[PDB]
DNA sequence: GAAGGGGGGCTATAAAAGGGGGTGGGGGCGCGTTCGTCCTCACTCTCTTCCGCATCGCTGATCGAGAATCCCGGTGCCGAGGCCGCTCAATTGGTCGT
């Protein structure tokens, strides 16, 4: 997180209170979107320090959160990609990974270059797992991403 | 007209002077064959925009068929026209007691 970050008290709470010890915590963090919900997860990430995966239920929210993760962290934009559809950046090229439940939940036919992807995202364990707007999250196209997605801790 | 004869000019030669034109020299330029270029165009060959199917949030609408009514069988009641049993009340009378 580059020292540009301010990080507010409530902030504050709701990552101690997710990183109690030297591991973090998987659960839910309720921040309105004035608050900074997004700072809060790019900083879970920088703090988690490994490979992340960020799921967005649009692709504005994921164009959202690229912004934001330059905007608040070291990473470069090589290093990370929008995987979508309307929009390619090698994925498998970095480490930030960055998608849709609609693309990774898709029930029909992948498109196979979008198969390629999806196959490495399925291979690779995600240290962090960031999921906005989870109260769609329950639907039951979106779930199943929980069981194709590997990830140690979902945030 | 036929033709020959005479006078004068040309021709050369030297020399100087100062000046203009006669000439060929180098020259600029336009003209023009030659050529490819930059270029339009009309063929057309790729990046791009965008139509398609399933899912979400939340609700309504259709749906079959278990079930609110309708309906089968019992109660009884009182409706109905039988009828009898029987009483009472209406009638007569006399009797006679209160």
């Amino acid at each position: 997180l580059k020292p540009t970050a301010v990080l507010r008290p409530y902030q504050e709470k709701s990552l101690r209170k997710m990183f109690g010890n030297g591991r973090a915590r998987s659960g839910v963090i309720v921040l309105p979107c004035g608050a900074g919900k997004s700072l809060v997860g790019v900083t879970a990430a920088c703090t988690v320090r490994k490979r992340c995966l960020v799921l967005g239920n649009s692709a504005v929210s994921v164009e959202q959160w690229k912004a934001q993760f330059k905007m608040w962290s070291t990473i470069d934009d090589s290093q990370i990609c929008r995987f979508t559809s309307d929009a390619k950046d090698k994925p498998i090229g970095c480490s930030v990974a960055i998608s849709t439940y609609s693309m990774l939940g898709h029930t029909t036919k992948r498109s196979w270059e979008a198969e390629r992807v999806m196959e490495w995202l399925k291979t690779q364990e995600w240290g962090l797992m960031i999921l906005d707007e989870v109260h769609t999250i329950p639907a039951k196209m979106f779930r199943r991403v929980l069981t194709i997605v590997q990830a140690h801790c979902k945030l």
